[PDB]
């Protein structure tokens, strides 16, 4: 009878021709209805509400995948001059949304090659459109899940490979997809990520330092999986002064990697610790000093700043 969508396919624009139910109590209830969009600040009035799925009509599918072949067709194009922000606002879900399908159904090899075809538009996306990157950054994450956040730092990790010269078109789309499933350890934990890690009890903290190998162990045997993909799964919590979960050092790590835990340390203080952006850079230098090379992090702070 119904079919779940997640949330984060729901962006842009472009008037939806099916109805979403949101299902409380066991029973689906008219929520969104046909005509709706979700530009502006509908995105965070939606968002605020901390659905992860809805629901639509089996009958209403193809109309739903109609909707979500137009939007991607269109936020990735670059001759329209269509507003940044409603393209990022697009984009931003559906990488979220390719993540979460690969997080829930890591077995399927379609699934991943999805995603992995995705994160190369992506690199292009946000390479190739000087303002993406910002208004990218304008979409908070409030319910502070992996997803939105393998985006973030997949995002902050495009811009970084760029500042440092990294060019190759594999290397940048391999980089982007480890970043877009960095976190993949955390799926299902019962931890609050939504604390500073200095914050952490002595469980959840152990709980913490077991996401990288966890999530890399439970892909490193799937053959479609990119060892670059793997690697970044299981160092991104490396610091270059071996004080990570795993005690690696720069001379340890791909290098890729070390790029990643660089953008992942920014994001995890601005997401997860309270950190304004524009104090997060400066946090990193002073605070912790010595886990990431400093270039890495005034790059970040210079991409913070649109420099
Ligand atoms: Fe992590
Ligand atoms: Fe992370």
């Amino acid at each position: 009878d119904y079919v779940s969508i997640r949330v984060s396919t729901l962006r842009g624009d472009q008037k939806i021709d099916f109805n979403a139910y949101v299902k409380i109590n066991d029973k689906m209830i008219l929520y969104l209805r046909r005509g709706d969009s979700f530009e502006g600040e509908r995105l965070k009035r939606l968002k605020d509400k901390k659905l992860r799925k809805m629901y639509i009509l089996t009958d209403e599918e193809n109309s739903y995948r109609t909707y979500l072949q137009k939007n991607i067709e269109t936020a990735y194009d670059d001759t329209t001059g269509k507003d940044i922000q409603t393209r990022a606002d697009i984009i931003q879900g559906s990488q979220q949304n390719n993540a979460e399908e690969v997080f829930e159904n890591p077995e399927n090899v379609e699934s991943y090659n999805y995603c992995k075809d995705a994160a190369g538009k992506y690199v292009n996306f946000i390479m190739s459109n000087a303002q993406a990157l910002s208004a990218v950054m304008n979409i908070e994450n409030t319910d502070k899940t992996i997803s939105h956040h393998g985006v973030t730092v997949s995002t902050l990790s495009i811009a970084l490979a760029q500042k440092l010269g990294i060019t190759d078109p594999k290397k940048t789309q391999l980089l982007t997809l480890g970043a877009l499933l960095h976190d993949y350890g955390h799926h299902h934990s019962p931890l609050n990520l939504n604390q500073p890690l200095d914050s952490m009890s002595p469980e959840d903290l152990a709980l913490w330092k077991k996401h990288p190998i966890e999530g890399a162990q439970k892909v490193q045997d799937k053959k479609h999986f990119d060892q670059t993909v793997i690697n970044i799964i299981g160092q991104h919590e490396e610091t270059i002064n071996g004080t990570g979960p795993k005690g690696l050092r720069e001379k340890d790590m791909d290098p890729l990697a070390v790029l990643v835990s660089s953008a992942n340390a920014m994001d995890r203080l601005i997401t997860f610790e309270g950190v304004p952006k524009a104090e997060a850079a400066k946090k990193l230098m002073i605070d912790h000093v010595g886990k990431h090379p400093l270039q890495h992090i005034q790059h970040l702070n210079d991409i913070l700043k649109g420099l």
